[PDB]
């Protein structure tokens, strides 16, 4: 009974892609307006230290 | 002279304002989509690693 | 008589496919939305339980 | 310093509703998939507590 599987199964190659697509999208966009702040010098570096820490909150990264 | 002082000034509040908030956007944006692929269990470590280094190279943070 | 069979007859299989992939396709995006919501610590235990008993509602689920 | 609070200062009211408003867009949602579901009978007890126990699970509510 495939009905029971689209409920139960886990996430399939297109669900996962498209997980990863907006993370993808999420760090362009980073990278975009970040880097049009370091253009304008706008980033010292405990700044820099902090959005990066911020980010590794977001990911559970414990480094 | 006025005039010139508007093309000659460096970044006013207002615009220095704008361009941060834009990093404060794309930051909430990067934590949401993380924070569905860290629930559906989508980032092992060497993926979170990578996406680390991914934003501390757009902030030139050599660290 | 396949001309009323049409209007008669149960749910096909496609059709009983494609209601289970539109709660599948909802409860995905229940998770990311929940995900982020968790990811910035924006849910409390009460709210959590408003949100469960809501799904139950829908349901009709009587635990 | 207001630049700085930018990026370090916790969510906004406006950025906390509109996490919260995507949370019940979902919500809603997933009412009305499961509500088409339910009319057409095709939810055992068994799949619903299966759907319950998976939003369960997204909310880390361990109930």
């Amino acid at each position: 009974g495939p009905v029971v599987s689209i409920i139960r199964d886990d996430l399939t190659p297109q669900e996962r892609e498209r997980l990863m697509m907006r993370v993808r999208a999420a760090l362009v966009d980073l990278g975009v307006a970040v880097g049009a702040s370091v253009a304008f010098r706008q980033l010292t570096e405990p700044m820099k230290s902090e959005i990066a820490a911020t980010v590794k909150k977001y990911l559970e990264y414990d480094h």
